[PDB]
């Protein structure tokens, strides 16, 4: 099969599905977020991609903090709703049970399986988006999501996202041991 | 029940599974990469998070270019191999069939399902990792991975990753229409 040139506007296959929390004018906001990735190993840093058109960036700029929150699959609707409406027009502070942590100002979602509380280290600006690089200063889960002290993805049952087809997916079958199977081909 | 604090070195659940391609000293190199995200809508830009201890950043730094390649699930072994061995000591240029694009500087993998050829726009440095921001200037797939010229993830069959438990996963079942199912709560 020959290689075909396609539209340059391609998204990652798949994206994760997260809820991004920020205080904006003292009130908790949440937006749906798929543009999240680790950036730095030590200290542990992630980055978050946010359109300049959204309400959320004002809050992240104000507070220098944000959270990354992982819903389970049964929260699909509330999650999607947070990616359909803006905090500019619609109060999203009441949709979830909100808790705060050490940074005081990054609102986190009680119902989410995992919450990463982040301190803005650097705000990167690109033509249509900010990418807020944050240090993970505290991480929260619950015992029922952990195996040997660490998050277990099957317990979490997180969502996945694909655009512009606009689909949600869940995690499928185990597919091998990472940093392991490749050793089979070594030396 | 109650929230409990766990260790701060937390990865995204799950990560994507990608092969990062660069020329180093005129020779193709590939590493496994889960630290990638889109960073700008228009023009299309992604960012890649790369340890300073790796061989690949030397190549991206030389060339001002790199590629992002999506293996399908049957490629797990060679993919993990690329995440274990460094081009510093082990030549990885022959592991896969390599093709180049418009830039002629960023090596892409024929066997992969989707190849993104990227021009570095901005390079950031953090204490242990570079963060290279690239513009997607060319994107390559095959008819067999496409619906109306658009990648279909089930045809692609890409790998997912979780760490530090170090598990690969594939994609599961359709779970709803994004930017749609949530319309009910309005
Ligand atoms: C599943 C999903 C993922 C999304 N991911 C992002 C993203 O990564 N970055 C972004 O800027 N917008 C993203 N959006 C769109 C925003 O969440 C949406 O416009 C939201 O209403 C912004 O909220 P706000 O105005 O209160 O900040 C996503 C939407 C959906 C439904
Ligand atoms: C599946 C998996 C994902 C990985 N993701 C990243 C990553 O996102 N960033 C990074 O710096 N290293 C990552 N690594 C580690 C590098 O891929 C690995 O150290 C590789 O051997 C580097 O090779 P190089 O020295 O030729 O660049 C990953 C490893 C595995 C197996």
């Amino acid at each position: 099969a020959e290689k075909i040139k396609i539209n340059n506007n391609v998204f990652i296959y798949p994206m994760p599905v997260t809820l991004l929390g920020a205080n904006v004018k003292g009130k908790a906001n949440l937006m749906a977020l798929g543009w999240v990735s680790r950036v730095n190993a030590n200290p542990p840093m992630l980055g978050v991609g946010v359109n300049k058109s959204h309400y959320t960036p004002e809050g992240i700029a104000e507070n220098g903090s944000f959270s990354v929150n992982f819903p389970y699959s049964g929260m699909v609707k509330k999650t999607d709703y947070c990616g359909l409406v803006s905090g500019e027009k619609v109060d999203k502070s009441g949709l979830f049970e909100v808790f705060y942590g050490e940074l005081k100002t990054a609102p986190m979602i009680k119902e989410c399986t995992l919450n990463l509380e982040c301190r803005v280290v650097e705000t990167l600006e690109f033509p249509t988006n900010y990418f807020f690089v944050g240090e993970i200063i505290a991480a929260y889960s619950e015992e029922q999501y952990l195996i040997q002290g660490k998050p277990d993805i099957k317990k979490m049952d997180p969502l996945l996202l694909t655009m512009p087809d606009n689909s949600y997916w869940t995690v499928g079958d185990y597919a091998g041991a990472a940093l392991k199977t490749g050793k089979s081909l070594m030396e």
